[PDB]
Formats: structure tokens, C-alpha cells, sequence
């Protein structure tokens, strides 16, 4: 299993090299495409040759050029490595997807940190750090090799260093097996703890972080993701491998029309049920280690805009989020889920007033009134924030317009008391939706603990995903959280 199919560095010659030498026949690799922010290649070895198969991340989907539109790369090759999946060339034939072309490079991983101190290393553990805490830096009083540190357990404590030999382009820790990446040798001890000779075991449980910061600190951490930001957003694509949770619902021929895109499905375990019990939904609750709840959605179809309103009803959420500026192209549908002002609709049992609409510059504002049929005591107040000014292409050059709009959000939603989660969407309701969401959470908890707080935008996400998947499509939406967040601190500051 895992994402090392994924290669982070290499180039389409380095790809064909490794195919045809370290590659059979249904081998295959993924590498970002680079050149274009958001493109990626699959490489394939079929005929004794290499074939190159473009996949396409602008902010909604992945697309497979070829295939069909997943919400991300590990359940891209899932769906064709096992599952129903087929991908078919010009012709007809299969182009088989057998032998994962694993990666040795590690850099991609959160515990490994390159060129960093033994003492520095020392210097994060003890202060961030707790019982099974680990890392693996580069060794430089050989140099060459590896050092991989834990913490164990004032005085209870302690800081343990494994040295990790690099010989022949195999790793080994001074004895028993030898393995072919880093990787490989972390996931075994992993799995198989060392023990100290006096008893202590060396669990390695979680890698130590590198991209919780002080909201304080936080320009004098953009700078440095710019002068990265792709490069801390690899670490994150690289989690992905533990959220194939299974989509099953979704994938039933009975609702497969009620989702926009075939593959693009809400997971069993958080998906909304209704009572025909079913809508491309999850709740989003944000845990850490009384808040305030999101459900992220696609937006709705000619046949779901019902469903859509039961939702909305049966949830008592009484806050949307409407993240695209217009109602979809003729390409794959989508409705008006609202009325006209002054006017009043009815979707299915659910009746609908359109009773003011606000106009602002980013947003409209409409206010409007949701109940049964035949129940006129159902009835309560819903808001739709309209968020109109973001860009067709990438992300907003200003992240004033969607704080703004966030602050606005929040004031409504906790404006009710007992109002049930904030309803955000867009065309997939992965890409935008969770960008606006984790926004909106990160801003949240800096409202909440002041400037002086740590905060940690991959494990939020990640955190995310775990409830829906692919939240957060690209680098571009990464790193324009990293500049709405760092706004709305240097406004707070005022």
C-alpha cells in the first residue's frame, strides 16, 4: 500500500529509465507534471514501452485524461489497481496499472527533516516532542549516514539516537535486515520496536512536527515557504494513503446519478443520511488534542435539490455557504436552488421564501425561509452567503474579499444559538468547499486563543480529510490559506 508510486523529483527521463531497467510489464509510477501548477503524469510500462497519461488538478477534481475525475491520486490508483477500474486507450484496450514503482526518496515524509542538528534535533524534541516522538536527519560527524532520534517516556523523559547506515544504497540500523528506502526501514521499526538491552522499547509512534507555529511567527514563516509551500503540501499529499475509507453508499446504482462525478463520493462513515437516504455529503466537526460544525457538499443537481433542502432541514443548519459565483455550465448539470426575491419556491415538501437579498461586493446576502409543507410551525430563518468574486482560474489575489465574508459567516451562524452545522459548497464540494472550511476553522481558534497560539495548517487538513475526501485540492488553495490566515493576523494586531 501507501503513495510510493509517488516519486516527488524526478523527470519524465528519469521515469522511463526506472520503468525500463527497474520495471516490468503493468509497472507504473505518478511524479507531478510540474510546468503547470496542478498537473501530474502517470507513467506506465505496458508494450515493453513507457506511456504518459496526463492527470489534471485545477481546484474541483483530478482528472485523468483517458479515464474518469477522482477527489485524489491514491483513490485514482486504488479504483484501477483493484476495484471496477479500467483505464482504456485510443483504441479500446486495457493499459493494466499492476506494480507500484516504490520510491526510495523520503523527503516527502514528516519525519524526515535532511540537514538539521544533532543538537537542534534535541533542541525540537524536547520542547514539541512526547513519547514516541521520533525523526531522521542526515548525520554529519560521518556525514553521509542517518540518525534517526526518539523520545522516550524532570529526568522521566529521554532523547534515544539510532544511527542509520547508508552502504551499497541499502539502510540498516547496525544489524538484522537491510532495506531499499528509508521508508522501508521506518515502517519496520514501525511495526517491529527495537528494545534497549535494559528494557526500554523504542516506539516510534508519530513524527515529530515541523509546521505547528505561533500565529505569532507567522510572516517570518510565509517568507520561508516562499523565498516551500509545494514542499510541505507533498508531506500532506503523502498522508493520504490512511483516509481510503470506503465510499460504498455512493457507489450503489441506485445513486450513482446523484453525484456529479461517478468516483467523487462522501464516505460511508460521515456521509449524510436522509428519510433515498442518500446525498453526496459529510459532516466536517474539527478535533483537536461546544465548536461550531461544517457539512461540505457538491451543489446540488436537477435531481438532488431536494434532497438538497431535507439536508439543510433535517440538520438545522441555518448558514450556506455558496462558494462559486454562478449556477454550473450545461456541462454536468446543477440547479438554482433558490428563489427569486420576494418570491417563494417549493422543492418537493419543502417550501422556500426568498424574503431580502443584500448585495455586497464579494457576496449576496439572501435571507430566506425554510419549512414543511403543511407545517408552518417547521418554519426558520436560513442564510445564504453568495460568495461571487472568486476567480475562474486559481485563487483569489486578495484574501481580504474571503475573510471578510468568513467574519460575516461566523457572526451569522453564532448569531443562533443551537443552530445545526454550516452548510459550505461548490461544484465538487472538495477543492473550494475545503478550502473556505479549513479557513474558517484555523480563524476559529485564532479568534478563540489569541495571536499566541499554535496552529498547524497540514494536520488541520489532514484532520479534514479523515471526514471528506480530498479537502484542499491543490498547492495553490495551500498556499492561499497560508496568506488568509496571515492576514487576518496582521489585522488583528490593530
Amino acid at each position: 500500500t501507501s503513495r510510493r508510486w509517488f516519486h516527488p523529483n524526478i523527470t519524465g527521463v528519469e521515469a522511463e529509465n526506472l520503468l525500463l531497467t527497474r520495471g516490468v510489464d503493468g509497472s507504473f509510477l505518478a511524479r507531478p507534471s510540474k510546468s503547470n501548477p496542478g498537473d501530474f503524469t502517470l507513467s506506465v510500462r505496458r508494450n515493453g514501452a513507457v506511456t504518459h497519461i496526463k492527470i489534471q488538478n485545477t481546484g474541483d477534481y483530478y482528472d485523468l485524461y483517458g479515464g474518469e475525475k477522482f477527489a485524489t491520486l491514491a483513490e485514482l490508483v486504488q479504483y484501477y489497481m483493484e476495484h471496477h477500474g479500467q483505464l482504456k486507450e485510443k483504441n479500446g484496450d486495457v493499459i493494466e496499472l499492476k506494480y507500484p514503482l516504490n520510491c526510495a526518496d523520503p523527503t516527502s515524509e514528516r519525519w524526515f527533516h535532511g540537514h538539521l542538528s544533532g543538537k537542534e534535533a534535541e533542541k525540537l524534541l524536547t520542547e514539541k516532542g512526547k513519547h514516541g516522538s521520533f525523526l531522521v536527519r542526515e548525520s554529519q560527524s560521518h556525514p553521509g549516514d542517518f540518525v534517526l532520534s526518539v523520545r522516550t517516556g524532570d529526568g522521566k523523559s529521554k532523547v534515544t539516537h539510532v544511527m542509520i547506515r547508508c552502504q551499497e544504497l541499502k539502510y540498516d540500523v547496525g544489524g538484522g535486515e537491510r532495506f531499499d528506502s528509508l521508508t522501508d526501514l521506518v515502517e519496520h521499526y514501525k511495526k517491529n520496536p527495537m528494545v534497549e538491552t535494559l528494557g526500554t522499547v523504542l516506539q516510534l509512534k508519530q513524527p515529530l512536527n515541523t509546521t505547528r507555529i505561533n500565529a505569532a511567527e507567522i510572516e517570518s514563516r510565509v517568507r520561508e515557504l516562499s523565498k516551500g509551500f509545494w514542499e510541505e503540501f507533498e508531506t500532506l499529499q503523502q498522508q493520504e494513503c490512511k483516509l481510503l475509507y470506503s465510499r460504498k453508499e455512493g457507489q450503489r446504482q441506485e445513486n450513482k446519478n446523484k453525484n456529479r462525478y461517478k468516483n467523487i463520493l462522501p464516505f460511508d462513515h460521515t456521509r449524510v443520511v436522509l428519510h433515498s437516504d442518500y446525498i453526496n455529503a459529510n459532516i466536517i466537526m474539527p478535533e483537536f488534542e461546544p465548536k461550531k460544525s461544517y457539512i461540505a457538499t457538491q451543489g446540488c443537481l436537477q435531481n438532488t435539490v431536494n434532497d438538497f433542502w431535507r439536508m439543510v432541514f433535517q440538520e438545522n443548519s441555518r448558514v450556506i455557504v455558496m462558494t462559486t459565483k454562478e449556477v454550473e455550465r450545461g456541462k454536468s448539470k446543477c440547479v438554482k436552488y433558490w428563489p427569486d426575491e420576494y418570491a417563494l419556491k417549493e422543492y418537493g415538501v419543502m417550501r422556500v421564501r426568498n424574503v431580502k437579498e443584500s448585495a455586497a461586493h464579494d457576496y449576496t446576502l439572501r435571507e430566506l425561509k425554510l419549512s414543511k409543507v403543511g407545517q408552518g410551525n417547521t418554519e426558520r430563518t436560513v442564510w445564504q452567503y453568495h460568495f461571487r468574486t472568486w476567480p475562474d482560474h486559481g485563487v483569489p489575489s486578495d484574501p481580504g474579499g474571503v475573510l471578510d465574508f468568513l467574519e460575516e459567516v461566523h457572526h451569522k451562524q453564532e448569531s443562533i444559538m443551537d443552530a445545526g452545522p454550516v452548510v459550505v459548497h461548490c461544484s465538487t464540494g472538495i477543492g473550494r468547499t475545503g478550502t473556505f472550511i479549513v479557513i474558517d476553522i484555523l480563524i476559529d481558534i485564532i479568534r478563540e486563543k489569541g495571536v499566541d497560539c499554535d496552529i498547524d495548517v497540514p494536520k488541520t487538513i489532514q484532520m479534514v480529510r479523515s471526514q471528506r475526501s480530498g479537502m484542499v485540492q491543490t498547492e495553490a488553495q495551500y498556499r492561499f490559506i497560508y496568506m488568509a490566515v496571515q492576514h487576518y493576523i496582521e489585522t488583528l494586531q490593530r
